[PDB]
């Protein structure tokens, strides 16, 4: 999938690639 990492990780911790 890619709705279920993309979402509550980055918020929590820096996991997937902000964006900045």
């Amino acid at each position: 999938k890619v709705g279920f990492f993309k979402r509550n990780r980055p918020p929590l911790e820096e996991d997937d690639e902000e964006g900045e």
